[PDB]
């Protein structure tokens, strides 16, 4: 099977706009993330065909990761910080769907999970 096109990281159509949220979403979430020890299969849509996952996609149907969070806050993409939190929840929980409990893959999803948590309960209140 082939892989899915990726999610969609670019729109001229959107309108776009500047908050301290999205830009705390960028500058200190997803940079942080981005350089824990486990974030590296979080980097880049999951590629199931190179990755041999040929049930991938037959089983998650909105897939989400960081490098498309990244290039979405990059693009101005995001309105609303919380289409991104909802971003980085779905990429979370599309690995503990595929996956089963205690498998090392949900374990590295888990930490960066819980470094999310921490950088979002210190989200900045909108100016
Ligand atoms: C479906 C699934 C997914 O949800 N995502 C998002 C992308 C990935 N993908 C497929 C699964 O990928 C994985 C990517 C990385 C890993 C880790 C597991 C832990 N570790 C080990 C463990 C023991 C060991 N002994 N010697 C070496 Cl060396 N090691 N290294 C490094 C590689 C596991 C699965």
């Amino acid at each position: 099977s082939m892989n899915p096109p990726p999610p969609e990281t670019s729109n001229p159509n959107k309108p776009k706009r500047q908050t301290n949220q999205l830009q705390y979403l960028l500058r200190v979430v997803l940079k942080t993330l981005w350089k824990h020890q486990f974030a590296w299969p979080f980097q880049q849509p999951v590629d199931a065909v190179k990755l041999n996952l040929p049930d991938y996609y037959k089983i998650i149907k909105t897939p989400m990761d960081m490098g498309t969070i990244k290039k979405r806050l990059e693009n101005n993409y995001y309105w609303n910080a919380q289409e991104c939190i909802q971003d980085f929840n779905t990429m979370f929980t599309n690995c503990y769907i595929y996956n089963k409990p205690g498998d090392d893959i949900v374990l590295m999803a888990e930490a960066l999970e819980k470094l999310f948590l921490q950088k979002i309960n210190e989200l900045p209140t909108e100016e």
